[PDB]
């Protein structure tokens, strides 16, 4: 069974938070050990992402985005089924220029419903897909 | 104050099964008379369609995909607050070739809890920002 809904929906806010926070550590602490990020569409064949794989992405990318802003435009939670889904709209300032993304994305909660366990997510994917690659991978 | 969870579920089963059904009318039966669609990121600036919108562009947009399936693959009911999503997956075939899209759509009941009043959709919208424009 799902996790009582009132602290699902706590686990909802401090995961927003923990998000608006820009910290790596600040937004990882809601993540499940185990907790996974798949990037949306599907047909786009992105690869799942481990907690490990996001642990080396966010340092980095949240160091290479000032002043950002996280804009909460829906929540739409399913106590019933431990899921919810956040869209949300994101800014910030860059070396290259502004920075906007938008993300639909979809949440599940663990048994106990303090932590998020899977991640799908519709956003545009370029910045993480396109540039993380050439500023880190290749240059390292 | 938004209707039981059971009366916002059946309408949201039956918006899938018109959805599916992939016919103009079938699709809109489960629309309120003032819903409306808007396309999503809202910085791609895709105009928002009425009902009347809608009315005049599914027809030819249905008629040039066939052997239309569509894929379930999440649904979100938040009952307390009248809302849901779908995620979903879409094939069909164009002479053009085989056609895919995904669809990540918001929906908002209306307060009688039969219809749809409202629909924020992110998905592949090349077809209606792309080809329409240029085709007038
Ligand atoms: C005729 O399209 C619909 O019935 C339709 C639809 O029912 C839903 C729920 C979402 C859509 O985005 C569309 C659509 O407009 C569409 C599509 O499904 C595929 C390609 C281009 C499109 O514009």
């Amino acid at each position: 069974m799902p996790a009582p809904a009132e602290v699902q929906a706590a686990t909802l806010e401090k995961f927003i938070q923990g998000w608006a926070g820009w910290t790596p550590d600040g937004f990882l602490a809601n993540w499940s050990e185990d907790c996974t990020q798949k990037t949306l569409p599907f047909s786009s064949g992105v690869p799942l992402r481990t907690r490990a794989d996001t642990e080396k992405l966010f340092p980095v990318l949240m160091s290479l985005m000032s002043n950002f802003t996280l804009d909460i435009h829906n929540v739409v939670h399913d106590a019933p089924q431990g899921k919810a889904v956040i869209y949300a709209l994101t800014k910030a300032d860059t070396p290259f220029g502004p920075y906007r993304n938008e993300h639909a994305i979809f949440l599940w909660f663990n048994e106990i419903g303090d932590r998020v366990q899977k991640i799908e997510e519709m956003f545009d994917a370029v910045v993480i897909q396109e540039f993380l690659p050439k500023l880190d991978k290749y240059v390292a």
